[PDB]
């Protein structure tokens, strides 16, 4: 419905290019100012007031950039940090979490149907998707803190024994067999048809791609035409090495 | 001298502390750990100088006669920028390192096996300074994911023993010595011991090289300090992230 062309696009370090990946395969921004924070990665370690501060710190970074809507690709950020961000910024901000919860009301009529959360541990210990899930009156809703994939996932350890042992260690004690899983860490992506393969193996079910379900979500709330940028423009700032960084973004966008 | 800073990226440095408390030969410790930006070991090294530097600021109110930086990875590349910087003295954990393998290795053919992060190893700080000293016989490993499975408490189990065979499984030179060049290692020292035992079906284990306990001789030797001295020495704790959270995680370490 509403209107808004210079977009940013705000993670905790490379994982956000996920994100970003969805957002330029929908065709639907111009121009994209990606800011990782990659000197003070990773944010699901770490505690809500540092988070929070962190989030807000993001904010001054896209100040000078003139952006008229801002992405929070990382679930983190988004789960501890948007309420605050919302409340000290001038400009529309848009997070991942939310997103999510309506895509899934759209795809899961079934409010009984168990639903899987995976995340950072500050994105589960704050009880963000459950909360929203509830409020929507789903009744079944896990969670899981799968901390371990950010840094097996950053080190291209993305298949083999490493990989499936760390998914052992986390599933294992699952009790219920999910019908969705959300992938509610900007990583997870990386490794869904191995989450997927996992659940399926030992016992697919629905992903929730927090990328997908943030584009989705900014064409019905914006009104926004998918193929009418067939070359965005994507800048890239980095609180680390920004050349480290966009090294990465080829990786992770050629995947 | 007599009331000494000990800087690290976060909770590894409690590795080195609870060396220093168990040689009582400080009557004072401010420990800072920047639990905020935890870890620096996958950051560039240009971010890790800058860390070091800001570190410094941290102590200026504090008044102490010595830093101790327990942090291999700033020790590697922060070192010399913090010391030009810094009207006290600065000691970091390689140099004396490096002191107690000339003292416990006398020949200097013997394979040794240089473990830390990949800023740490890339620096080649501990290969450049064995190479000095006339030691041939080097090889340095890159043990990134050790990092982040010992804060997730993964001291033991398959998972940790599958990490440990992606990372040994490559290595050429059967290692008579081990250098634990990371903060984080000790914790798994053992570990590494038993892993060398079962899959080399060796009788005695390498040589370990723990940084806190040669940084300890060093003092105690340079300083010409008392051990068993201060019974009960005095430690505040500072993070830049929660310090509760770091607190807490100091009582587990130090155990
Ligand atoms: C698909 C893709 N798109 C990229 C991009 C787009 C806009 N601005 C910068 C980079 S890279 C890439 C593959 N690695
Ligand atoms: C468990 C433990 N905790 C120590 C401590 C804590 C805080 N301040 C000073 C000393 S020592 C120790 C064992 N040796
Ligand atoms: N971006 C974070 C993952 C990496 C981090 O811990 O900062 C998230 O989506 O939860
Ligand atoms: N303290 C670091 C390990 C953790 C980090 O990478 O920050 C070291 O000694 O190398
Ligand atoms: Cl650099």
């Amino acid at each position: 419905p509403r209107g808004s062309m210079k977009i940013g696009v705000f993670d905790s370090g490379v994982g956000g290019f996920s994100v970003l990946k969805s957002l330029l395969k929908a065709q639907i921004f111009d121009k994209i100012i990606y800011y990782g924070d990659s000197a003070r990665v990773p944010y699901g370690t770490k505690d809500p007031t540092t988070i929070k501060q962190f989030g807000l710190e993001a904010l001054d970074f896209f100040k000078p950039h003139k952006i008229e809507l801002l992405i929070v690709a990382c679930n983190t950020a988004s789960a501890l940090a948007l309420e605050e961000m919302q409340k000290h910024s001038k400009i529309p901000i848009v997070g991942v979490i939310e997103p999510s919860i309506l895509a899934i009301k759209q795809q899961v009529k079934d409010k009984n149907a168990p639903i899987l959360v995976l995340g950072t541990k500050a994105t589960i210990q704050s009880n963000a998707y459950d909360n929203a899930l509830k409020q929507q009156g789903y009744l079944n809703v896990s969670h899981l803190a799968t901390s371990l994939f950010v840094p097996l996932i950053e080190e291209n350890i993305l298949e083999g024994e490493l990989l499936e042992t760390c998914m052992r260690y986390y599933f294992t004690p699952l009790e219920i067999l999910p019908e969705v899983v959300i992938l509610g860490c900007t990583h997870f992506p990386l490794i869904a048809q191995k989450i997927e393969g996992y659940f399926m193996e030992h016992f697919p079910p629905l992903l929730i791609h927090s990328g997908d379900a943030i584009v989705e979500y900014l064409q019905q709330k914006y009104t926004l035409k998918k193929n009418a940028c067939t070359f965005p423009k994507v800048e890239f700032h980095a609180s680390g090495d920004v050349v480290w960084l966009e090294k990465q973004a080829k990786e992770w966008l050629k995947l």
